[PDB]
Parts: structure tokens; sequence; C-alpha cells
């Protein structure tokens, strides 16, 4: 077919009928041919294209629907979805992170985040990385929602009463044998306590029907 308006009612039959790799052939024809104006078919054929694993194209689909201001949560989710499935995490986090600026308060883009941030954080914190762990779970606190913000303040919390914990069990053999070290190491696990009490407080206000979290920060204070 040479008609432009052929190829997308083609495209659309075949998308009807789940054939998402002729829906993509007969939709990518369609969009060169008359200047990628239609962000309607551009975001329908970054899906067929993403799920027949073309996954660059996708991406490129996607930003015509982005440019064009067309459904631009799902764009920006499709787009990052494109770059998870080329396995390139700093892309897919760039492109969440220009979503979330696009349209905040969506959701689903501060859904997928925040998870992004907390996930990296949890890998951080188990590999012993404090501070790494710290900038992480507080990038997921750049959410508007009261509930994702709690939790990305719960996990600095645990993640700063852990450390402190750490730091006293390793200072009790000092007590009596470097009076010098123990008084470094107090101070350092002192610090930490502090930290983790201010955060366990600010996610208490935001959520107080949390009250395991209550009840962490009175563990943390009882430290201090």
């Amino acid at each position: 077919t040479t008609d432009p308006n052929q190829l997308k009612n083609e495209g659309n039959d075949a998308l009807n009928a789940k054939n998402y790799a002729v829906a993509f052939e007969k939709y990518s024809e369609y969009l060169k041919l008359t200047n990628n104006q239609d962000s309607v078919t551009a975001y329908n054929c970054g899906v067929c294209a993403d799920n027949i694993k073309k996954y660059k194209e996708a991406a490129d689909y996607f930003d015509i629907a982005i440019k064009k201001n067309y459904n631009l949560a799902n764009a920006y989710i499709g787009k990052s979805a494109a770059y998870r499935d080329m396995k390139n995490n700093q892309e897919y986090i760039a492109t969440l992170t220009e979503g979330i600026k696009a349209v905040p308060g969506n959701a689903t883009i501060e859904k997928l985040y925040a998870i992004y941030y907390l996930k990296e954080g949890q890998k951080f914190q188990q590999a012993g990385n404090i501070e790494k762990a710290e900038e992480n779970y507080k990038h997921a606190t750049d959410v508007t929602s009261k509930k994702w913000k709690t939790d990305a303040l719960y996990s600095l919390g645990v993640l700063f009463y852990n450390n402190g914990a750490d730091v006293l069990r390793k200072a009790t053999p000092l007590a009596s044998s470097n009076k010098e070290k123990y008084a470094s190491e107090k101070a350092k696990a002192d610090a930490a306590f502090k930290k983790a009490v201010d955060y366990l407080g600010e996610a208490v206000t935001l959520s107080p029907n949390r009250t395991e979290i209550k009840q962490m920060q009175d563990q943390v204070k009882a430290m201090i």
C-alpha cells in the first residue's frame, strides 16, 4: 500500500488482531510518510515496537508522542520501559526524572521513580555503602506522595540506626583499652543516631498511622 491513510487502517487492523509486527511495519511507514504528526499512532507504534523487541525504535516513537504533548505519563513510562528492556538503568531513571518534572504527582511515574531509588538504596545498604545508600533514599523523597516519602524516610532512619549500632558494637572493647578511639567512635554513633531520630521523626509526622515507625524512633532515642 502507498496511501498513508490506507497504511494507518492496515496497522489498526493488525493491532486489533494482536499482530504487533505488522502494526509496527504499517504505522512506522505511515508516520514516515506524514512527517510524524499523528501522536496517537506514534504512541501505538512505540508499544508495538517494544512488544516485538525493537527497543530503540520504541523510544523514538514514544519521543514523538512526548514532543506533541500527547498521553505524557504513558509516553514517558513507555520510553523508560524501552530503556529498561535495553538494560540501560541510567537512561531508565533519567527518563522517569524527565517524566516526574513534566507530569508532577502522576501516581504510576512516582511509583516507578521511587521504586528505582529505594531498590538502589537497598542494594548499597546491603553492600555497606552508607553514603550511596543515603544519596539514593534521599532521591526517593523527591516524590510528592506522603506515603512514598514516608518509606524513603523510614529506610533512612533504619540505615542510620544500623550504622550507629554497628559503630557502638565496635566501640565496646575500646572503653577500657583505647579511650581516645572510644570517644571518637561514641561521637560517630551519636551523630548517626541523631540523624536516624530526625528522619524517623519526619516519617512519623507524614504517616502517624505507621506505629512501627514511632516504635523504632523510640528505640533510637533510647540510644542517645
